[PDB]
């Protein structure tokens, strides 16, 4: 029957579970040695308040920043999961580069986004969450805490970025 496909890339710094975020999402499983510089697609159909949706996830790797195929999965990109992990600060840092970025080849200021804080599991955090959420305030975009290895808020950060897109068509 009616469904809609959501074309979503995920982005940021080196180790922060990106791939582990998509791999836990469509085959709840949890990956301890994903190659850095493998950058795949991965789809998965779900209900998301009780709406069919086809989610088309790339998962962006150690690969050349500006080549066509990157070019190409941004401009048609229509969210983006800004992903740190809660015990490094630089990857929190690092999400003001990779927004920008977004704005940049997407030639807007309104494109769906989350900020996702992963490996909420770990007790060494060095981004406490209210830095997190006035990092969230200052762009105009939620705040998930998820974790990849307890699955803790992962279906949460996908869906609600879908929530994100349908906010932004009307
Ligand atoms: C450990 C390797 C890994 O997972 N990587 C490599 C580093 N890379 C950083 C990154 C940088 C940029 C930039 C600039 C973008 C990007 C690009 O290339 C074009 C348009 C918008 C943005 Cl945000 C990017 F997607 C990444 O991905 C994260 C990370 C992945
Ligand atoms: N404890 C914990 N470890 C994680 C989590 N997410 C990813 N990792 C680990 O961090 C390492 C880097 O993960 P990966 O998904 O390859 O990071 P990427 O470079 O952003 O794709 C891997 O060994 C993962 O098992 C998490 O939520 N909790
Ligand atoms: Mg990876």
């Amino acid at each position: 029957g009616s469904m809609t496909e959501y074309k979503l890339v995920v982005v940021g710094a080196c180790g922060v579970g990106k791939s582990a975020l998509t791999i836990q999402l469509i085959q709840n499983h949890f990956v301890d040695e994903y190659d850095p510089t493998i950058e795949d697609s991965y789809r998965k159909q779900v209900v998301i308040d009780g709406e069919t949706s086809l989610l088309d996830i790339l998962d962006t790797a150690g690969q050349e920043e500006y080549s066509a195929m990157r070019d190409q999965y941004m401009r048609t990109g229509e969210g983006f999961l800004l992903v740190f992990a809660i015990n490094n600060t630089k990857s929190f840092e690092d999400i003001h580069h990779y927004r920008e970025q977004i704005k940049r080849v997407k030639d807007s200021e309104d494109v769906p986004m989350v900020l996702v804080g992963n490996k909420s599991d770990l007790p060494s955090r060095t981004v406490d969450t209210k830095q997190a959420q006035d990092l969230a305030r200052s762009y105009g975009i939620p705040f998930i805490e998820t974790s990849a290895k307890t699955r803790q808020g992962v279906d949460d950060a996908f869906y609600t970025l879908v929530r994100e897109i349908r906010k932004h068509k009307e």
